[PDB]
DNA sequence: TTGACTCTCTTAAGAGAGTCA
DNA sequence: TTGACTCTCTTAAGAGAGTCA
């Protein structure tokens, strides 16, 4: 197995690379009607990627490295958190973009959480409208607000109550 | 149906069928530290689940109704909103359920919207703790809280900022 | 060892359609 | 006509693994 020393070595040469992808500056909506900016690492549309890195989906991509004559590879988002624990409560572990950007590969703005935890952040009123999450959004959720609902609650007999 | 009346005919068949399920009282979070009540209208476990009805997944039915000898079949929450537009915005109107409780069928805990509305009440503070929907949550979205994050965002280096 | 492709799978909110009796 | 089963599919947040040079 991969030795701690390894793997430090692996999330060492992941920065190097990320570090140099082109760098897009933000500007989000951070709730409570005030604007901040993130800067994000942005992955390449197309081939090449980077060093190790290769796309196995229409917005997925895995990082790769070959140690030992042994052929590693993870998921591109994976890698801050290859030295924490990888379920919580029964569940697995995701990286979560706090910048709700895929292509983002900057590990400072990916958390490590169970699914369910990741996809709430795409509702959330921000880290100044409310936002309750321990690990603190860096921005609203980009799918927050009244939504757009078409029909309501309604009967057309009174077979119920509410 | 084709017809408005063969529509209005299913609502009405459908709302007097479901208006005979059981009735289960449940209490739930608002918001705010306050708790409410609801009153889910609840599909049998096990059939027979009432006439037109029947299961095609763990939770899941459909609704059946013979109409001009042809079987017209929908999916067993759609039914209320058969006279709504089917889409919004190109995305799919589904039957959302308000008291998130999939057996329930009452018709006054559904709503029709889009997938990603649908979801996103999961994590709604709910009406007395911020509910911002325009058609308004029954309850506190069973997934709203701090979370279970178990890393948050971090760097080894100095190649990336927020 | 490495790049650039290929494929299918998970989850939990939701769907449509066929086989028998 | 009605009931009780069977199967796979959609979405948008996420995954693992194979082939070839
Ligand atoms: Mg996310
Ligand atoms: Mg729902
Ligand atoms: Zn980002
Ligand atoms: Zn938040
Ligand atoms: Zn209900
Ligand atoms: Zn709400």
């Amino acid at each position: 197995a991969l030795t701690n020393a390894q793997i430090l070595a692996v999330i060492d040469s992941w920065e190097e690379t990320v570090g140099q992808f082109p760098v897009i500056t933000h500007h989000v909506p951070l709730g409570g009607g005030l604007q901040g900016t993130l800067h994000c690492y942005e992955i390449p549309l197309a081939a090449p990627y980077g060093v190790g890195f290769a796309k196995n989906g229409p917005t997925r991509w895995q990082y790769k490295r070959t140690i030992n004559q042994v052929v590693h590879r993870w998921g591109s988002h994976t890698v801050p958190f290859l030295l924490e624990p990888d379920n919580i409560n029964g569940k697995t572990c995701t990286a979560s973009h706090l910048c709700h950007n895929t292509r983002c590969h900057n590990p400072l703005h990916l958390c490590w959480e169970s699914l369910d935890d990741n996809k709430g952040r795409n509702w959330c009123p921000g880290p100044n409208g409310g936002c309750v999450h321990a690990v603190v959004c860096l921005r609203q959720g980009p799918l927050y607000g009244p939504g757009a609902t078409v029909a309501g609650p309604q009967q057309r007999g009174s077979h119920f109550v509410v």
